[PDB]
């Protein structure tokens, strides 16, 4: 379709924003020419201000990987910041960006708005951003849990309902570090990574992820569960065979 | 179904948890008989403390109907707490509770260990932290965003993709109340909501809703829009022709 070609057209040349694309093609009867040259005639500069600072449409366009801010351009940009992809800071940036899964390109729109709400239009403004939300997360148990919760949800590969040992086990070391909200004994974290491997799980659904946090919480050390835990409960059934484990274990 | 049946008696008779009756009753033989049995024994008080404290389990079942957290049991709940259905500090609470929509009842263990997670058992106690949600509202962007972006959702029927816009304008005169985060004049929301009536928008998509604070953020005043706003931006069509509209009426 001619128009449908003549929108890409347009949005390779300039790297716009599609909906950008077809104003300028609709304001130019639908002729790319016209419309390139009305665009530039714009750009350079009775235009008016850009909706966003041209400091900030620059990051987004320098990590750009073929039209698209993919999880090449994430890596890239995460990197520049200073994090790792794996970095709790990461799961928090990438829930303020609006991210719901990893794989999904970025658009265009999510990322020069959600930083232009927060104030930020450069590389250092970003950085200043993200560690004040990483403060969050060792502060406020309402952003922890949410934060947490999300994790599983961004793990989750496409078309799974669960996630796999490795990689549960590789976030619980992040964030039951007791720098966060919830503080329990590193005994019992261990007996928990131990019993998982003994019993040969191979994945963790979403009731698990999310009760391990309320059980944690709840009961903190392996002299509570074995002198408190009520197997009646609501618990999950691998929580239920994590105990009988512990209380065999003594 | 036998098994089937001895599991609603159990839920019904006890208040307990599907999962606890379940429980109870594979203990037992699934004999409800038994299983009730088993049960009272270990309520009366070598058994465990509860999961939950009991001042807590006991405001749950105190507004449940028919065994179901119900909207007629939330409408109940948050009047002894001491809002309004329609208030943003309940909008808060039912993001804190995990509602993902208000005609869906609310599952036992989400009401228990959303209030168990945030350290409260009684009524006093949770009207502590709702009124602490209520400064977060007023004083973090990112919680804002959050909170403004959730009530299109839990706003949304059930099968349908906008709201009426009724229910947004409503919405939208207390969200931009200038004690939240996104200061606006108030001469630009009152042609805002002229606009809608005389074009006779019926509804607001996802899109608009989401759009529209970020408009706000940039544009603040009528004569910032009239002279910044850029018409070949990325903004929704609904946004372009109220700007034609505010130029035309000057």
């Amino acid at each position: 379709s001619p128009e449908q070609e003549a929108i890409e057209s347009f949005t390779s040349l300039t790297k716009c924003d599609p909906k950008v694309s077809r104003k300028y093609l609709q304001r130019n009867h639908w002729n790319i020419n016209y419309a390139l040259n009305d665009y530039y005639d714009k750009e350079i500069g009775v235009a008016h201000p850009p909706v966003y600072p041209k400091e900030l449409t620059q990051v987004f366009e320098h990590y750009i990987n073929n039209n698209l801010f993919d999880i090449d351009s994430l890596v890239k940009f995460i990197e520049e910041l200073g994090y790792n992809l794996e970095d709790l800071a990461t799961l928090c940036l990438a829930h303020l960006l609006g991210y719901k899964k990893l794989e999904e390109p970025l658009k265009r729109e999510d990322f020069l708005s959600t930083w232009f709400m927060q104030g930020c239009s450069t590389i250092s403004d970003m950085q200043e951003c993200i560690k004040t939300l990483d403060v969050k997360l060792h502060e406020d148990l309402q952003y922890f849990t949410q934060i947490y919760n999300y994790a599983f949800n961004l793990i989750l590969d496409p078309n799974r309902k669960d996630i796999d040992t490795d990689e549960g086990i590789q976030y619980w070391k992040l964030f039951f570090q007791p720098e966060y909200p919830v503080r329990m004994e590193p005994d019992l974290l261990e007996a928990w990574f131990r019993f998982l491997r003994d019993e040969g799980k191979t994945t963790i659904s979403k009731d698990t992820w999310r009760m391990l946090l309320l059980f944690f919480k709840r009961y903190p050390t392996i002299q509570k569960i074995i002198s408190d835990y009520d197997e009646t409960a609501a618990w999950p059934f691998i929580i239920d065979e994590f105990y009988e484990c512990l209380q065999d274990q003594q």
